[PDB]
């Protein structure tokens, strides 16, 4: 037997930092989850009980909240990236680092119309993610993403001219409601280092706030064909709009709402154009996943 | 032996329902999680396998949402006085129900600052709920309560002059982070019947609204002494401006961000008034409860 | 307005155990989540921001540790009332403590038919609970409880001669699936403190074990008439079997099978006795509680 | 814009199965949730609402529960190598079928000694998974797992002799506890297509049960070294024991019981020798992950 791949680390590290401005009085904070696993010349730890390659998890926690304390923790993108380069370049035996981040959203209260100078509402369980992996002569590869980000529509979406033979029941419908949980990724160029990170630092949270109105404007808007031919509306935009993102994937569940047939009762009317009272359905769901790119 | 208590019904049923303006075409949504458990003469299903006591619970599930094919969903307090008043009034046999609503957000999308028609986002996992006892002879007992409202403040929050003794390490502060998950519940005077709580439903909606934004102001601009002090600043407010409320509840964890000592460090600074980079506490946590009256 | 009931401590106190027997080198785990909320003269922390009343959460936390450094933490009902008597003994203005405890389970592993002597494996989220109430002047109050017990039958389960009218759609049944996630309590005679609590030792290890057998043989053998009908004859076993349980409360969801007609689809026969493929439904369940005591 | 990987279905599927022993009058329970993604000529299905191409998400559903009844449900390897090729034959334009299943423990309840015909326990959230992808004209890549292995050794493993600079605090240790999630998965030799994994099937139970038994016995007879050193004699092992096993990957988060430093309260003395009572670290987490092959 022998090693073929390895990678360890810490998951699961609870991150907050506050910038407070002295100028104005006015505080602004950001919270993450933080995963770092590492990759090198680790094999003998695994067979060998050689523990002298490992940089302890605990060390690696202990980094993360120093890279923090010292760097900035926004955008994420370069969070990871510096977090990343620090461990290929501390330790000669480290080629590869992987961080993985989680942010939270902590949005300023309005209060009485005013923002409020140190006060945060979570609004969503929506998050912002990276995947940074820096590779030692290969670069920086980043995946931005959000996910948990939950819609519904209560009409203007169509389900009809599927495919039907023995093993099919479904209804066609020109009319049903349409709701998802969206996660949305696009992949960065190669990056060659973190200079080149650093280099479109403001692409970052623009190309992120675009991904999120182009989702929620396209979703709200098109009288969509099916869970396909409507993130795929959005993929196109968002390559449209950034030439540093080299594909867009869309993994977006379908969370059937059940018309209920109430006809044995009274005679009561609750189907088609009468549909008003509906059953969520928890499971099982439809899961439509598509990847695109550039002709 | 012999039953000293009994209830049963149906947990967790997901209803949907949608309003279509003829008119205009706005359409407006209404999702929520309802249980129903009944009680009455019903010993000897549990003693003698009597069946033919038993509503079963599939019908308690129809009747559900049969109501809200025939009655309005909202207020919840409402929807659920309507609900539980059916089963006691149906069933001779029947004398209680005990009707528990979880309404889910989903608020209408503003796409280019315009308020889209159909389409609807979760804006947090933050709950509006209900608990509503219908009781024959006795009326109609309403909790109404939000819940999973989750926020942060990054100062204005201290705790100092706790007593200190041989089980004490927890130092004074006069500056700390404030994290909690809002749980609050007023409870209604006694209704009546159906009727009453009919007559009173322009308060509903009103009530919770104040509540939030009492517990969001309060929050955000009290200087705070403790999580006590600043949660029975709320119940007072809530209290002063709902004489039909009799008591209000608040339940909220003290959810814990740790200064890091990084002092062992290349002598990094980040305690009191350095204090940039926090860890999140998942647990333990703090939990405190306060139900104010009228004195 | 007043304060007209209080309590705060720390909630989700993750603590482990372990016995090591100097002797036989034979090791025993024992790993628990703790609760403690104390009442009593803390109206003013509140109030009038008066901190001098506050028991610090913190401490109650290194109070919880200090406990199980010095005292045995099982059976959790003695730990338990150790803990809740620490607090109104140790303060004069604390009148009240509530302890609630949740067990995780360590079961021993057999390695070649041989019980080793530390090696642990989690056999089931099943839980063992204690929720124990000190009240200074009034005694302890023990609840003791089995929760996430997980169970099918696969026949030997019937439900029909439940009553039928117009929002009846449920088929009478000879043969079903009955599955559950059993949470069962039962409620001691009032305690008139530690001493007697300390007396009863034997009595609450030895009554889980019967509750829990009782539990699974009445499932396994009584050919159900309902859910309502076996967890009575439960109840009815326990209490016949400890004389200083005062009541036994059942609270069982109805987690249902439902049967797939397939006979749309080449004829296929999978209903009534033909019935081999169900679909598991997630939701909604029946709810069936009952609280037993001594006519 | 273009597709560059596409593939949709239906996730969260939840199937049970009984066989019935007319002879024995023993019944025997299998429960699991299934997700069927599928890949094909389905380009036009977002690029050009070209329903025509899709096999709807609930008729693939619907083929789910047909292709139980017809066909067992065990060996898992078995079940989604029928399904998925199902999927590739029935439809010209469909090229690959990932099946993904997780089986859900049902154990046989001992009654008084003896085995029950049709009473199960759930006797640990333990998962058996598979995940099969059926490629046309490259054939079936199985890839199984067991998951939610929970287990802790209370003495008998170490952690010393790793690398210590200025980011490192972890003192060195001897004797520490040692928590895991088991995760583990052995990626078998790709399959012709279904007739080759017919004849493997008495394997894949016998296989599964000898990584689990070599997971336990390992984790409780070694003297840790570290998580890596103790994961790799588990694959080596398995590797050993079956020729078909290409690769065994572990994944494995170390789930941290810290000691309690308790000595400022009365010198109460609670580290090294004198560690019993440690506080369960829920977050952050150690994760160690490798996969071994042959040399
Ligand atoms: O088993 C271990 N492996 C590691 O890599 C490690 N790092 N800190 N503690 C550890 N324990
Ligand atoms: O009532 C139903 N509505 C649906 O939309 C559906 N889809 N599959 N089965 C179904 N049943
Ligand atoms: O055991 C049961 N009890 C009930 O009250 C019921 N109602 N529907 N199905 C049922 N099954
Ligand atoms: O770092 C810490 N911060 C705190 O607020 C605290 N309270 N107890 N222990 C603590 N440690
Ligand atoms: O606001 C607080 N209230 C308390 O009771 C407490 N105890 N420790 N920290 C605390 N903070
Ligand atoms: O298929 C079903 N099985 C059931 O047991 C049931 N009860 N109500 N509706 C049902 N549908
Ligand atoms: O939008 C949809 N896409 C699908 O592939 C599908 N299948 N059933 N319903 C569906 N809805
Ligand atoms: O008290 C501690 N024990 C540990 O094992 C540890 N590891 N990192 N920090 C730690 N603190
Ligand atoms: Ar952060
Ligand atoms: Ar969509
Ligand atoms: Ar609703
Ligand atoms: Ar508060
Ligand atoms: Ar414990
Ligand atoms: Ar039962
Ligand atoms: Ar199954
Ligand atoms: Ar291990
Ligand atoms: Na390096
Ligand atoms: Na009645
Ligand atoms: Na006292
Ligand atoms: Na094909």
């Amino acid at each position: 037997s022998a090693v073929k791949a390895a990678r360890y680390g810490k998951d699961n590290v609870r991150v907050y930092k506050v910038h407070k401005d002295e100028k104005t009085g006015v505080q602004t904070v950001y919270e993450m989850t933080v995963c770092v696993l590492l990759e090198g010349e680790i094999e003998t730890s695994y067979t060998k009980a050689d523990n002298s390659v490992i940089v302890a998890t605990d060390s690696i926690k202990n980094t993360i909240y120093i890279t923090a304390k010292q760097n900035p923790v926004t955008p994420p993108e370069l969070f990871g990236s510096i977090l990343g380069t620090h461990f290929i370049e501390k330790y000669n035996h480290i080629h590869a680092a992987h961080v993985n981040i989680v942010c939270h959203r902590w949005t300023r209260m309005d209060i009485d119309g005013k923002p409020h100078p140190h006060s945060f509402i979570r609004d969503s369980e929506e998050k912002r993610n990276v995947q940074v992996d820096v590779v030692e002569g290969k670069g920086i590869d980043i995946k931005s993403s959000l996910s948990g980000l939950t819609v519904l529509k209560s009409t203007n979406s169509q389900f009809w001219g599927f495919l039907r033979d023995e093993y099919t029941t479904l209804k066609e419908t020109w009319d049903r409601i349409l709701s998802t949980d969206v996660d949305a990724t696009w992949q960065w160029k190669n990056f060659s280092g973190l200079q080149e990170v650093r280099s479109h630092v403001p692409k970052f949270d623009a190309t992120w706030a675009t991904a999120r109105e182009v989702t929620l404007k396209t979703f709200a808007e098109d009288n969509s064909a099916s869970v396909q031919a409507t993130m795929y509306k959005m993929a196109e935009q968002i390559l449209a709009r950034q030439q540093l993102i080299e594909t867009v994937e869309y993994s977006l569940p379908n969370k059937h709402y059940f018309e209920i047939d109430l006809s044995w009762h009274k005679g009561l009317q609750n189907t088609g154009k009468n549909a008003e009272v509906f059953a969520p359905q928890s499971d099982p769901n439809g899961l439509i996943k598509c990847t695109v790119g550039r002709s």
